[PDB]
């Protein structure tokens, strides 16, 4: 209708907000929140020549129908019953893959430490996000076969009956406390080798200290220490980017 | 406290009864069906002749300390949270051992392809198959390091990273491999002692299997089933044998 805000040279209409409005429980400021950041988004795309192939479309497409153990007819259907057109489907998806695209681009400008003092140092910063539980009680399921637990933890539907494992700080190694406590109550944990077969356990409840512990968790302080200094990295860059470009509210 | 149940001259008393209630928290009769099976397992181990002696308690023990490259005073140190009581769990669990591979021998079981080849018929989603894996591959000219790394699971120390796939791999070790989740560990195998494998992907290619893809799993699980079922029917048969007084 009129436009309402440019950022950069890009134009935002009061159309734009208006549909924007819509497509979310949200509203400008809001909806004008994300239509300035998509703006932003698609002026680096431009600058950083970030883009998606017809081809690197179909293969991305693929890729979600094999990790979702479903085929392009099966999807194609699917979405039919939804009444969504598989065009709009492409269309949505593209948009995700470059905004992807982006931002892996943009991360690969940042300079990573992956240093154990570096983590350790994180560690002890953050020991909040790694609290293990003291005491877990929950559903052991075994087996010779390890594709029948893994038809569990899919199919929630089994045989035979589960024992119930109250598992002290004594009665079992800490990694799979520090596992299962991770686990939400009720869902299950990955196949594990245990020393009789394998293993699949199904949380009850878990209580305990909440205790941590360095060394017992050095593999995943890293992740997450790299995982945050992407993060933060990102959004530095666009920060500093929210500052030098020009934002223009017009007399619409 | 007293004496509720004699099973072949073993008895069961109210507070082994009423404390198994506790550590597994089921009802009386349950809990006695928990004792009454033990029970049944000593007076076979007495008529099969099963039993551990010293020399071979203490064998058994240096050999899992060596694989774990640990030792006896590391080990009794670690336990402090009982050595003895620990001695004598793992002697029984060798007595249970020992008592069901005698007992599973027994069974005249099928170990051809031709029975695993019914069987896979009637569970064909219990097995996998995968095209295309990538495994973290630890190789050691010896199979203690190798297993300790599984059981432990502590780096010790750098893995080969591979892309399997059917035109690089015996298509038994895809099989093999294709089973085991992601995140956990092959057995340890030989070519020759030894390899181990340790899953990071799949899916990477699925497919249903056939029969020859995965007959060495196929194969195992058909002759695990035969064996559990065996020793299954076994005890629920002795259970109406044994002899067995209550009290009253």
């Amino acid at each position: 209708n009129a436009i309402a805000v440019v950022v950069d040279k890009e134009p935002i209409t009061t159309y734009d907000i208006d549909q924007t409005m819509k497509a979310l429980k949200i509203d400008r400021n809001k909806a004008l929140g994300v239509l300035i950041n998509e703006k932003m988004e698609i002026s680096q795309m431009k600058q950083l020549g970030i883009v998606v192939n017809d081809l690197e479309l179909d293969d991305a497409i693929n890729k979600m129908l094999a990790q979702n153990k479903t085929t392009l007819n099966a999807f194609k259907a699917n979405l039919k019953s939804k009444n969504q057109s598989y065009e709009q489907f492409r269309t949505n998806f593209k948009k995700d893959l470059e905004k992807r695209k982006l931002y892996e681009k943009i991360a690969s400008m940042a300079k990573t430490d992956f240093s154990d003092d570096g983590a350790k140092k994180f560690f002890e910063q953050n020991k909040d996000k790694f609290t293990f539980y003291t005491q877990i009680n929950a559903n052991i399921y075994l087996s010779n076969n390890p594709q029948t637990l893994e038809n569990i933890k899919n199919t929630k539907k089994t045989i035979l009956k589960p024992q119930n494992a109250s598992l002290n700080t004594s009665n079992a190694d800490p990694r799979l406390l520090g596992l299962l406590s991770q686990i939400p109550v009720g869902s299950f944990s990955p196949v594990l080798n245990g020393k009789n077969g394998y293993e699949l356990y199904e949380v009850k409840s878990k209580d305990g200290t909440q205790t941590p512990e360095y060394e017992q968790v050095k593999n995943e302080v890293l992740n997450a220490y790299v995982s945050e200094q992407r993060q933060n990295f990102i959004q530095d860059y666009f920060d500093k980017l929210r500052s030098k470009i020009n934002i223009e509210y017009l007399r619409a």
